[PDB]
């Protein structure tokens, strides 16, 4: 019926582990590319099948190694995922969106045949810690193709984003280098208010809870690219109705949840 849907039935156990498909690594050389520094293709393996892709942008000073965890994480739920390296560790948001934006063309255009076998390019969406949640910010404005974006603890000098792409922002309630007041808080509220949105926070949680093994970060993330990259909407579980004694913050217009 859903010609994407893919893998069992979910649990929150199981979207705190990594999923039920084998993941392959394929290094792609900031030599061999233009527009951006390269980065980790992280793609499902033992499989005939295929999936949507995500591009996902680390932050500032950082490199993709910050967030393997959650590119892994995600290719196993069944996706391809490109984690980028920059040009510069010291690149701003608005450069991180440029480099997504050539990540995906990349991604659907020019990949290894192993990565475009099991990738179905017409389902792209983006994520991004910090400075690169900026950047997943700026290319959900100019790009409304893309299925959902993921903004993990962003950091942006603009709040202002206008997009309809669906956008799930993660935010750390004790992160002094985003503090959700002046970045993620913003974000949410300035999107438009007919745009699908919703807003966590990590009770507890510093800038760098992306940067490792997270299960809050790992349910809302699979959920949301589920659901919609997808259209899977099995995922609504754990997007509606939620009680999840992790977040000490949770705002939606539940344009998601029917
Ligand atoms: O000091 C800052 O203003 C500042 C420092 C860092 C970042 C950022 O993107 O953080 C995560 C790097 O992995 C953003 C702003
Ligand atoms: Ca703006």
């Amino acid at each position: 019926s859903n010609p994407y849907q893919r893998g069992p039935n979910p649990t929150r156990s199981a979207l705190t582990a990594d999923g039920p498909f084998s993941v392959a690594t394929y290094t792609v050389s900031r030599l061999s590319v233009s527009g951006f520094g390269g980065g980790v293709i992280y793609y499902p393996t033992g499989t005939s099948l295929t999936f949507g892709g995500i591009a996902m942008s680390p932050g500032y000073t950082a490199d993709a190694s910050s967030l393997a965890w959650l590119g892994r994480r995600l290719a196993s739920h069944g996706f391809v995922v490109l984690v980028i390296n920059t040009n510069s560790r010291f690149d701003g948001p608005d450069s991180r969106a440029s480099q997504l934006s050539a990540a995906l063309n990349y991604l659907r255009t020019s990949s290894p045949s192993a990565v475009r076998a099991r990738l179905d390019a017409n389902r792209l969406a983006v994520a991004g810690h910090a400075m690169g949640g900026g950047g997943t910010l700026r290319i959900a404005e100019q790009n409304p193709s893309l299925k959902a974006a993921v903004p993990l603890t962003p950091w942006h000098t603009d709040k202002t984003f206008n997009t309809s792409v669906p956008v799930l922002i993660v935010g750390a309630e004790a992160d002094t280098v985003a503090p959700v007041s002046q970045h993620a808080i913003p974000f949410y509220q300035n999107l438009p208010s007919t745009t699908p949105k919703v807003y966590v926070e990590l009770c507890n949680a510093s800038h760098i809870a992306p940067n490792s093994n997270n299960a809050a970060i790992s349910v809302y993330t699979i959920s949301w690219m589920k659901l919609w990259v997808d259209n899977d909407t099995r995922y609504r579980q754990f997007l509606c109705n939620v009680n999840d004694p992790a977040l000490c913050d949770f705002r939606t217009n539940n344009r998601h949840c029917q």
